[PDB]
DNA sequence: TTATCACGTGATAAA
DNA sequence: TTATCACGTGATAAA
């Protein structure tokens, strides 16, 4: 897709409320004229740097803040450029968190941190710590039910444990990040990962769970405990499950650690609809009745908007939001942070399988999280480089088959013509090759 | 994932009644004690004949009989063998379309075939030929609305037209398919697909639209009409769109020509639960109470079982399924129908973006689908003959390095010992590789 | 059918 | 940093 002027077409993530923010994309229609679609594309924060290098994609996109950093080194977004009056009706941090090398490069919308989210009829007193939870398998496996399900695939539910002991993403030194120092390899992120693993070979965890999984799984009243962010409340609600949302459990005495995302919304720097796009953002969307239609949707977390996280703050299951995000660490927007995701996915999918140890899986995510990632013209000059290689060999065999006189047969690779050009300059090679004078 | 005796996995399109498809695992379990679990993961149909062949997979794969003869030839799938008596339950015709080279390969569970969807409020009259839909955008853009929308991402539902003037996918001559003989590109496919270009070039339709986009338009009253199957009426009956389904429209005065899709249920050659499935699936799910909780929650079309399609087929939705079924043909379920769908795949999304005319999209879509794939065996002897090729060379180049005294440099490629050569031999190397006597 | 060379990125390493 | 050779499949074609 190509972005028109006149219109305007949001891009925003599957799990979030896409028909409560399409609410409001009809409000604004009733009072400018300007259509507003809402799509939720599959793997949307891949898909978006790949079409708006060349003017495509939408005119805004939705996602976490970590992602934004790296549109904004490619040069896809628009640069943010609210009022003063408008930046105060947000909280500071969450600014803070879509500002890239000086520049606002996102609205933010809301804090999101994952949670224990358990079911209180089955599991009145929710467990402490994770060492506790193999022993709660036991007793729920006995009838009928298992202890915790949750996302396996995506990194971003298993590093609250493997940030517990120690493990960290990028080191953060003297106001910046060092993206040559990654934390996933250490003491503390093999404890955290270990213990998955022995959860996964103990049987009291499966590595296929997925998202969709563990969410059935926990809203037909099958697990006792998962771990989701606010989005999946309102599922939880129209379930018959009667649950509570509190703090993760410990891990060796210490906090799980998960990595706190601000869902931001970013406009395409191709959009000729960036008037429009930050109208509908600053006086449609981050208004209380904006965020309100969204919010009863699927729950937003601690939204960025002062006046309606007020009222929003009351509810308890964002107090135990926030008591998480305290206990966590706001991502990094970083460019690199996308190769940091992808390393750790491949490092926890391949040790809750089995397919690599956690030393060995660790080992590696470490080397590709740090991996620089090679430039354009890098790629360029060796596709160059060897395409130079091939054309003077090319030349070279050109000539020996025009004027050797080489007896050859009728068709023979050039290694024939190249072991004729040996015995001419008084050479013998045998048949694998072998050569001597 | 690897399944293990005792308990049943089971993957079945995430469009598909997979919770009333769960109730039925959980009365099993009820019954014999055997855990069902019921998983719908993404582009199952291409993981299965990954994973399944090293005996990873699920227990049972729910699945359009198209991709099962493909995975009978890879030997994927159990022989399925149900008394007679089992067999006169069901159409002969749903057992004709999971017959594989005189086996039976799956179980056949409901016929589905694509209708044409409409807004009755919007529009009473819907319309019987494509080439009166421009004009009827035309009327309803006025209004603020679209005349249709469907999925254009995937050629289930775009065949139809395609198909309508004589397009087809392979013959069918003396009781066989040829594979050789693709019709994808004659005069009767080029003239649906122009057409649907057309629509899109003329603004009426959207190359990027989706399902997803698309069925939130129609269930939002956004678009007057849709292409969907008998999957998507729940989801409708739960908005306020007052909806009809009936024949699709006629193309050059010829009935659209839907591709016909037995779903149907195929056993893992790798299950050491094949008695369980084969159970399950016989006497729980090929039931009047079986079937009922699967179409309770997304209607199925018209099932294979004549006790409960007797009752199905008083449904009107239902008899616009059947007349456009009768109007279709069944697909074949040979191997190279995945290779079929691929290739026209990208010829319909090329040239609904512009990439590629309908005369270059097509013909290329012909060559694809004619395609024959390589066997292991022959990747192989390619791999294996470069490898000896570039073996030959190194240790030619190897000797001349050890025995040529050439007066090289400390580092060279091995053009530069190539061209040591020729001079030694009587021969002028330029530096471009030019070389002479 | 088999065959040759192209092709761009990977594995490895000198510096 | 740049450098070399490996690597398996693609483009092309003789038969
Ligand atoms: O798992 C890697 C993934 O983690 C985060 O994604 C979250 C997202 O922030 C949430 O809003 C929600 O959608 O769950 C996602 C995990 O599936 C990062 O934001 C993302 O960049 C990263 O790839
Ligand atoms: O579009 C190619 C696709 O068409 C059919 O898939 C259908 C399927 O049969 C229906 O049950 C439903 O899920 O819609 C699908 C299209 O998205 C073929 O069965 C399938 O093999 C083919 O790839």
């Amino acid at each position: 897709m190509k972005i028109e002027e006149g219109k305007l077409v949001i891009w925003i993530n599957g799990d979030k409320g896409y028909n409560g923010l399409a609410e409001v994309g009809k409000k604004f229609e009733k009072d400018t004229g300007i259509k507003v679609t809402v799509e939720h594309p599959d793997k949307l924060e891949e898909k978006f740097p790949q079409v708006a290098a060349t003017g495509d994609g939408p005119d805004i996109i939705f996602w976490a803040h970590d992602r934004f950093g790296g549109y904004a080194q490619s040069g896809l977004l628009a640069e943010i450029t609210p009022a003063a009056a408008f930046q105060d009706k947000l909280y500071p941090f969450t600014w803070d968190a879509v500002r890239y090398n000086g520049k606002l490069i996102a609205y933010p919308i809301a804090v999101e941190a994952l949670s224990l989210i358990y079911n209180k009829d089955l599991l009145p007193n929710p467990p402490k710590t994770w060492e506790e939870i193999p022993a709660l398998d036991k007793e729920l496996k006995a009838k009928g039910k298992s202890a915790l399900m949750f996302n396996l695939q995506e990194p971003y539910f298993t590093w609250p444990l493997i940030a517990a002991d120690g493990g960290y993403a990028f080191k953060y030194a003297a106001g910046k990040y060092d993206i040559k120092d990654v934390g996933v390899d250490n003491a503390g992120a093999k404890a955290g990962l270990t213990f998955l693993v022995d959860l996964i070979k103990n049987k009291h965890m499966n590595a296929d769970t997925d998202y969709s999984i563990a969410e059935a799984a926990f809203n037909k009243g099958e697990t006792a405990m998962t771990i989701n962010g606010p989005w999946a409340w309102s599922n939880i609600d129209t379930s018959a499950v009667n649950y509570g949302v509190t703090v993760l459990p410990t891990f060796k005495g210490q906090p799980s650690k998960p990595f706190v995302g601000v869902l931001s919304a970013g406009i395409n720097a191709a959009s000729p609809n960036k008037e429009l796009a930050k109208e509908f953002l600053e006086n449609y969307l981050l208004t209380d009745e904006g965020l309100e239609a969204v919010n009863k949707d699927k729950p937003l977390g601690a939204v960025a908007l002062k006046s309606y996280e007020e009222e929003l703050a009351k509810d308890p299951r964002i107090a135990a939001t926030m008591e998480n995000a305290q206990k966590g660490e706001i991502m990094p927007n970083i460019p690199q942070m996308s190769a940091f995701w992808y390393a750790v996915r491949t490092a926890v999918i391949n040790a809750a399988s089995g397919r690599q140890t956690v030393d060995a899986a660790l080992a590696a995510a470490q080397t590709n999280a740090a991996r620089r990632k090679p430039s354009w013209r890098e790629r360029e000059n060796n596709r160059r480089r060897e395409r130079r290689r091939r054309a003077v060999a090319a030349k070279i065999y050109t000539g020996l088959r025009a004027q050797g006189d080489y007896n050859l047969p009728k068709h023979c690779d050039n290694n024939e013509v190249l072991k004729a050009l040996c015995v001419e300059a008084g050479w013998v090679v045998e048949e694998d090759g072998t050569t001597y004078r």
